[PDB]
């Protein structure tokens, strides 16, 4: 399940991280206006950029922590609320998060890997939820 | 054959039994509900729990006795009514015990090991039938 799926990511988190990202920026292509020089790249491109595989497991890192420290699938406040306060997310709105799960859930369900999708689709929309209770526009 | 197969499961019958129970909770991942103590645990954590080894073990020895007790992949009748009316299994139905065959057949089928998946599928719709007739929903 959920628990055991962060593990799972945990063990192999670059490819998992970059994989996912991509699927959400394919899927949602418009998001590259919040990444410089991700526009005009093809996935093979991006994952050679250094800078993308690093800012990706950051990314990911974090995700996989908000979601350890979950209960049933529900983040704490405070990792919220780090989340809207950080200066790398001023611009952003809920909306952008619920696009990023709605890739990842579909990257799941599409994956080799029996993910607990419903679990990552109730935790994105608890996130969002909790996102929106910090003051996310 | 079926019957080689209920000895090398037995032959490490804790090692099978968590592996074919947590296969199982991750094909549908909604059965875990019904043992709560295992809710929000990764299987590593689950594993250093007593009754997690324990009791998977001992539903798997069941298992085994009531496998080889069948004649030609068929249960005896008091076997599924043992099942039916065991305190532990009143808010269960067919389907619960459908699912977990279904997971231990594809457990079998992707593990390099010459099991005889298409005995152990017979098996649990014999099974499955067997409980019906006992009087499971
Ligand atoms: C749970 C979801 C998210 C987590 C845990 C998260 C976490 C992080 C972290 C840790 C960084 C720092 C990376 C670094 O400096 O190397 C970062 C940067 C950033 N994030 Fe988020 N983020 C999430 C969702 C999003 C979404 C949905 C967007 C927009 C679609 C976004 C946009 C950005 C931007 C623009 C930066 C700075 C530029 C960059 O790293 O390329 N984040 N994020
Ligand atoms: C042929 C298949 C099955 C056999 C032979 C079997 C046998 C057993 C046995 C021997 C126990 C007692 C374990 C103990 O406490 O020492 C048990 C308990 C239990 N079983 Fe079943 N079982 C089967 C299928 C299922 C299924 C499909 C479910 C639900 C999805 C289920 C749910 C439970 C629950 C909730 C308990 C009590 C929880 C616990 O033992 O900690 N069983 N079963
Ligand atoms: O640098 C990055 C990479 C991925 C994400 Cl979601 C946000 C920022
Ligand atoms: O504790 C347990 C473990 C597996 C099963 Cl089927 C029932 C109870």
């Amino acid at each position: 399940g959920f628990k055991q799926d962060i593990a799972t990511i945990r063990g192999d988190l670059r490819t998992y991280a970059q994989d996912i990202f991509l699927a959400f920026l394919n899927k949602y292509p418009d998001e590259r206006r919040y990444f410089k020089n991700y526009v005009g790249k093809s996935d093979q491109e991006l994952k050679s950029m250094a800078k993308f595989g690093d800012h990706t497991e950051k990314v990911f890192n974090l995700m996989m922590e908000v979601a350890d420290r979950a209960t049933d699938c529900v983040p704490l406040a405070s990792d919220a609320n780090t989340l809207v306060q950080m200066k790398q997310h001023s611009s952003l709105t809920t909306g952008n998060f619920e696009k990023l799960f709605v890739a990842l859930v579909e990257y799941m369900r599409a994956s080799g890997q029996s993910f607990d999708s419903q679990s990552w689709d109730r935790f994105g929309k608890n996130l969002v939820s909790a996102l929106s209770s910090a003051g996310m526009k």
